[PDB]
């Protein structure tokens, strides 16, 4: 029952080269957040994504420097800290994305609690 919640272009900052590159991202309701260099094609041939990570259990932060309307997805995975940084042109667009991501994460957190509580 996995479905795309929101998709669109985002300016993503590199993990190694801290430069910014346009990436087409798709957020699914199972937590999947996948980004491509180009908008995906309809075939088993379609190139692999450049970014692929679950937003489950992650935290959303907003910042204005160095670029305004920046949002960061931070996940504490074991001993490794994952941080993915994105920028959009307007604060409205950022709210659009952060709300969508937070809703998906919250849904997954709800499922987690229902599995782990009072077992």
């Amino acid at each position: 029952d996995v479905a795309i919640v929101k998709e669109g272009w985002l300016h993503k900052r590199g993990e190694y080269i801290k430069t910014w590159r346009p990436r087409y991202f798709l957020l699914k309701n199972d937590g999947t957040f996948i980004g491509y260099k180009e908008r995906p094609q309809d075939v088993d041939q379609r190139e692999a994504p450049l970014n692929n990570f679950s937003v489950a259990q992650c935290q959303l932060m907003k910042t204005e420097r160095p670029r305004p309307n920046t949002f960061i997805i931070r996940c504490l995975q074991w001993t490794t800290v994952i941080e993915r940084t994105f920028h959009v042109e307007t604060p409205e667009e950022r709210e659009e994305w952060t709300t969508a991501i937070q809703t998906v994460a919250d849904g997954l957190k709800k499922q987690e609690e229902e599995e782990m509580d009072f077992r």
